[PDB]
Order: structure tokens, then sequence, then C-alpha cells
């Protein structure tokens, strides 16, 4: 059973990384040669709680600094944002906690990431040194299918 976070890189279909820039997460070619963000992932301990169907509820955070990506519901539609959270206190909750969960999807070589608070609200990016948000619209202008660089 998992102890800790699996962590690793997350990088888009257009080679494009997730890097950390000032407090926002976003995407950039890895061809700028920056650092990416080191991802941390952890399973929910309940995914019985949760949907079934969906593919796995995760928490999903980033290291050094320790934050962990959350959907924050203060206007009309929910944002991503990045809160300073330990990744192993949600996993000690004793219940799910939704607004800092994703669902899993795998397809082949990629995952999607489905907001468990916000029902077909998922994590893209966009154009190069754009924010990675929320979306509600697949297929679209939009990146949803993630290639997840870590050693599950």
């Amino acid at each position: 059973s998992m102890c800790k976070p699996i962590t690793g890189t997350i990088n888009d279909l257009n080679q494009q990384v997730w890097t950390l820039q000032g407090q926002n997460l976003v995407a950039v070619p890895r061809s700028d040669s920056v650092t990416p963000v080191t991802v941390a992932v952890i399973t929910c301990k309940y995914p019985e709680a949760l949907e079934q169907g969906r593919g796995d509820p995760i928490y999903l955070g980033i290291q050094n600094p320790e934050m962990c990506l959350y959907c924050e519901k203060v206007g009309e539609q929910p944002t991503l944002q990045l809160k300073e959270q330990k990744i192993m206190d949600l996993y000690g909750q004793p219940e799910p906690v939704k607004p800092f969960l994703f669902y899993r999807a795998k397809t082949g070589r990629t995952s999607t990431l489905e907001s468990v608070a916000f029902p077909d609200w998922f994590i893209a990016s966009s154009k190069r040194d754009q924010p990675i948000i929320l979306t509600s619209e697949l297929g679209k202008s939009y990146n949803t299918a993630f290639e997840l660089n870590i050693n599950d």
C-alpha cells in the first residue's frame, strides 16, 4: 500500500511540460530547457465512496514548494488553484476531500484528469506559456490528454 506519493513530471501531447511560474502552473515546450515542476500523486484511500467507472481518484500536487491542486468555486465556474497544502494531510483525512481530487482515466499512453467535485471539468493546457486550467470543453482548443511521467 502507498506510504508516500509517487513523483515525476507531466507533459501534454505537444510536448509542453508543466512548470511553476511564480504562483501558477504553466505549460512550456520541453525545448525551452526549463526545469519541469516535480509533480506528486497519491491514490485516494476510499474510491468506493466516489463515482465508479470514471478512473482512479487521485490527490495531485507539486513539491518544492509543497502545494496541492484544488478546484475552487468562488465565482460561476470552478477554477484550478494551487493551495499550500500537504498532500499527506489530504491522504490522511478519514473521508475523500473532493475539491482536491481528480479521476485519472487512462487510455493508452495518456490520462485525462477530471475534477471529482465538478463533473466533466478537466485539467487542461493550451497555447505555449498559458496557465494550466479547468475546462468543460473536450477536444476543442484544449489539450486534456497528459503523459504522466511517474512510476505507477
